[PDB]
């Protein structure tokens, strides 16, 4: 039967199953407003799937200027066109081959750029944002979002969405890396998957799929949604609540030091965005320091909420087209107040 909402993470996660069901906020305002995030399904339902392929990004942007990240090494591959990206987005057989002639597993750095997706996506940027969840909070007009309404004593977001664009982690030693690395933003975030890639060329690597999540500690519910085998998973998520992010902040001095790092006892270790907590730190923070957080696995048309102040961490399974839109809700305008 169809029901308004369901429990992930053992009833610490909300997933709400009606993007545009008009009475969401009464469920979900109580959860946003102890810290936690929540889920929504179904988003993709809602959207012109063929606005989202690969293949229309690259015929219609393929000769724009570009930089990419390898995701295994972190080395920079400057000044490229953006279709030597987008035609391996799927097809391994024409991605850029690092030294060890291996296919390598690319990020798109930065694209569109800076604030510029509405002026070059003007079709794509209204589709987005009139399907948006929860849109009270997360319009740019919208009456619980504050981002238009506030002095220059809060730091306001910049005018998006943004575009995260990255092939999925393949390997055994991949289970340890990032697509994005730890950090935290002082607006909250809604991040849609909009499209997910799988390989079926070199596509006989769904089986590491599988371990990941499971080493990934996702719940039994998340899984039976993995092993039931009819959604495409496109990322694991690890949050943490904002009020556990001194304690992670301790934990990654201590690691440092140990690994021969010689940093200052005060420097932030989550603003500069060089670590990813792979299984054996995620055991550390929860047995040493006695923090837990979410493992989410997000799958096509899902929407993450991402509070204000909560570290988060994301790792590609396959390759993603994501969206994302900032806000500033009453709940948490703590958090970008430049006082006290
Ligand atoms: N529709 N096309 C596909 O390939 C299907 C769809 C989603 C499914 C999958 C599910 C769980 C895991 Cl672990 C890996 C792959 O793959
Ligand atoms: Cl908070
Ligand atoms: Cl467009
Ligand atoms: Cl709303
Ligand atoms: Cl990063
Ligand atoms: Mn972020």
């Amino acid at each position: 039967s169809m029901t308004s909402h369901s429990w992930l993470c053992d009833g610490r996660l909300l997933c709400l199953h009606d993007p545009s069901n008009k009475n969401n906020w009464k469920i979900f305002r109580e959860c946003w407003k102890q810290g936690q995030p929540v889920l929504v399904s179904g988003v993709h339902k809602k959207l012109k799937s063929e606005l989202w392929k690969p293949e229309a990004f690259s015929q219609e942007f393929g000769d724009q200027d570009v930089d990419l990240v390898n995701c295994r090494n972190c080395a920079i591959i400057s000044d490229v066109k953006v279709r030597d990206f987008w035609d391996g987005f799927e097809i391994i057989c024409k991605r850029l081959r690092s030294e060890d002639g291996q296919p390598m597993v690319l990020k798109l750095k930065d694209w569109p750029p800076g604030e510029d997706f509405r002026d070059m996506m003007p079709t794509r940027f209204e589709d987005l944002m009139e399907n948006l969840p929860l849109p009270e909070y997360t319009k740019r007009d919208g009456r619980l979002n504050l981002a238009s309404r506030l002095p220059s004593y809060f730091v306001r977001p910049d005018l998006g969405p943004k575009m995260y664009n990255a092939y999925g982690l393949i390997t055994a030693e991949d289970r340890r890396v990032g697509t994005t690395n730890l950090h935290l933003d002082v607006s909250d975030a809604v991040n849609v998957m909009v499209y997910v890639g799988i390989p079926i060329g070199e596509g006989a690597h769904d089986e590491e799929v599988l371990k990941t999540i499971d080493e990934g500690d996702a719940d039994e519910v998340t899984k039976e949604r993995i092993h039931d085998h009819k959604e495409k998973p496109g990322a694991l998520w690890h949050i943490y609540a904002a009020k556990d992010a001194e304690k992670i902040r301790e934990l990654l001095r201590k690691v440092g030091e140990e690994q021969g790092q010689e940093n200052p006892p005060d420097h932030d270790p989550i603003h500069d965005q060089s670590w990813y907590l792979d299984q054996t730190l995620r055991k550390r923070l929860y047995e040493e320091y006695g923090v837990q957080g979410w493992a989410i696995v997000q799958f096509l048309g899902d929407a993450v909420f991402i509070p204000a102040g909560a570290p988060h961490q994301v790792h590609n399974l396959y390759s993603c087209i994501k969206v994302a839109e900032d806000f500033v809700s009453p709940e948490h305008v703590k958090h970008c107040f430049r006082l006290t």
